[PDB]
């Protein structure tokens, strides 16, 4: 949780007057959203923010961080999120926070994306957790079937008992794949399934791991 | 007309007595729900309809054939639904009523799932049609300009002046391709951009077309 700030404040470096920012989601890009907050307030940092969830967006309209949809931009010049996992050859789980979808559309648009993440993030293997996929609600529960009968050993999103629904309307089911020894292949295996909207692969995307552990804080180098 | 309620009606032989049926949309599919309801009114039939469309909730149970959602249900035994284009080799161009990711969802579930049209509907090659592409709505309009630099010549569905809005809240926007060669490359090229939630090519599900005619073609499957 220390680590956690100390990674998200550190990104916050990278933002420049002009640029379009994409604004990550979850406990970590929480302070780094809090760090560009701080600077356009103490520096007059000139941002325009592009959200990747709706608590992002009023996360950043307290702080007083210009936004613009993603719709409204060419291009993100910096975004930075977190994750659930990354491997060795920078590709991740995302979606653990319910929000993959948004992020996966702005990450996509970004010329340097950046994550955040503590030491415990970083796995020589992705799968060891469940693989969010985000799922059209109609038709989810005869998803969940197939899933189940090809062995994903799928759980739908809740919380507290309450079936989740992300913000674009979608439910999501967790799947304990347990090892993805091929995350591309499986990733564009998942695209062709109907009722699938998107899935937390996030494969070859990363540019800049920045990992805060007990002994500093790494900065990774994806150089595609 | 007349032909199109005949091949209507005939693609409604292939429902029985305790079948699960999808129930589509389409000009000829049209009047093969009617027959489902009249069997259902006048011939004792018993069935549950799983429907593709809003519009088809509503005339079906202005009919009073039972329905459920494909979620409560195990398998769909028989589908008929329209098609906007189908090709010699059994591919097709659907969602011109907005109803592609329930008509794909339904057509998944279904063992024998037929499409029943007339002869206008069948192409040699598919894309005179545009291409109905579902897609989420943040980012749509940056996505719309992607699909305008790559020269798909996109246009965002909309009805008297308003974006259209599918039951699951996406939008869509349609591509006039002109000609697809490969629906399969394509379908796959869809399927993996980011911000694209289904499209209406159709490719190796239909197992029959009946075509007004009367013609009933069987696809390889």
């Amino acid at each position: 949780e220390e680590l956690k700030k100390i990674a998200g404040v550190r990104a916050a470096q990278y933002v420049e007057d002009g640029m379009i920012v994409g604004l990550g989601t979850g406990s970590t890009a929480y302070y780094f959203v809090e760090e560009v907050g701080r600077r356009v307030q103490e520096e007059g940092l000139q941002v325009i923010g592009v959200t990747t969830s709706s608590r992002t967006t009023a996360q950043a309209q307290a702080l007083g961080i210009p936004l613009k949809s993603i719709d409204e931009v060419d291009s993100v010049d910096v975004t930075v999120d977190g994750a659930d996992e990354v491997d060795p050859n920078f590709n991740g789980i995302k979606g653990g926070g319910g929000a993959l979808l948004m992020e996966k559309i702005v990450g996509t648009l970004t010329k340097d994306y950046i994550w955040v993440v503590d030491e415990s993030k970083m796995v020589d293997t992705l799968g060891a957790f469940r693989l969010p996929v985000e799922v059209v609600q109609y038709g989810a529960e005869r998803l969940f079937r197939e899933f189940e009968k090809k062995g994903y050993k799928p759980s739908f999103r809740e919380y507290d008992g309450v079936r989740f629904v992300t913000d674009m309307k979608n439910f999501i089911i967790d799947l304990d794949l347990g090892s993805i020894p091929d995350p591309i292949a499986f990733g564009n295996m998942l695209d062709h399934q109907v009722g699938v909207v998107e899935h937390g692969l996030f494969n070859g995307m990363v540019n800049r791991v920045i990992v805060a552990g007990k002994d500093g804080v790494r900065i990774l180098e994806a150089n595609k």
